[PDB]
């Protein structure tokens, strides 16, 4: 069995729909919001799995499972304000741009935890965070191409490490600045790949201070090895809010 994480699905009543495998929202024994997704079986669960190891308050939380019932559920944390990137481009009349940086602070402090458990999120993006009812920016999508996410040697050659996770980390603060426009937003993926490879980044957003935009830019070395850690960021990122705030 999968232990304490096993959750009686009579507990459950579900009471909107989100999405759709399928994504509602409801209540786990009348007191605990939560998001439910219902589902091949032996891959959906994975999800779960890695759920079960990686614990962290800017980590989107798992609450439990449901596996002794067709169809499967996997139940989090509810998330009220949804995805990060419509919150960006739907909700502005609901935060500052003081709190732009925080927003980046949340998702640093939660790829930092991740870069100590040596676990890589492969998709980092403003599509894959979440916001709760508080602004609280979590990330998401972990348990489970982007090419406007991704350094040179991972669209060449499939390099994949913790310095891809670093160069997409800068495109999400690019899309939070930039208040989630498409990075790169009048080229095809294929342009952008070529682009990138030749040396071309992102633009400053409007947004962005100089000192914020040395922190996205300093994700973008053309050398992983060069590229800083979340333990770095999250340590630039704390300065300049000291200083700009
Ligand atoms: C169930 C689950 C398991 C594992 C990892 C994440 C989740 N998960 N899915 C949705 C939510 C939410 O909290 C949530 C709450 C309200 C709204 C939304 C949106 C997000 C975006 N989605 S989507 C993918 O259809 O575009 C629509 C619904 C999401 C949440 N925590």
């Amino acid at each position: 069995g999968y232990g304490s994480w096993e959750i009686d699905p009579k507990d459950l009543t579900f009471l909107k729909e989100l999405g759709t495998g399928v994504v509602k929202y409801g209540k786990w024994r009348g007191q605990y919001d939560v998001a439910i997704k219902m589902i091949s079986e032996d891959e959906f669960i994975e999800e779960a799995k890695v759920m079960m190891n990686l614990s962290h308050e800017k980590l989107v939380q798992l609450y439990g499972v449901c596996t002794k019932q067709r169809p499967i559920f996997i139940i989090t944390e509810y998330m009220a304000n949804g995805c990060l990137l419509n919150y960006l481009r739907e909700m502005r009349h609901r935060f500052q741009t003081q709190q732009l940086l925080e927003m980046c602070k949340d998702v640093c402090e939660a790829m930092e935890y991740l870069e100590s458990k040596q676990f890589l999120h492969r998709d980092l993006a403003a599509r894959n965070c979440l916001v709760n009812d508080q602004g609280v920016v979590k990330v998401s999508d972990f348990g489970l191409f982007p090419v406007r996410w991704s350094p040179p040697e991972v669209l060449m050659y499939s390099k994949f490490s913790s310095k891809s996770d670093i160069w997409a980390f800068g495109v999400l603060m690019w899309e939070i600045y930039s208040l989630g426009k498409m990075p790169y937003e009048r080229f095809t993926n294929s342009e952008t790949a070529e682009h990138i490879a030749q040396g071309l980044r992102l633009y400053r957003p409007h947004l962005a201070s100089e000192k914020v935009y040395t922190i996205m830019y300093s994700c973008w070395h053309e050398k992983a090895d060069e590229r800083p850690t979340f333990k770095i960021l999250l340590s630039n990122i704390l300065d300049v809010m000291d200083e700009e705030s």
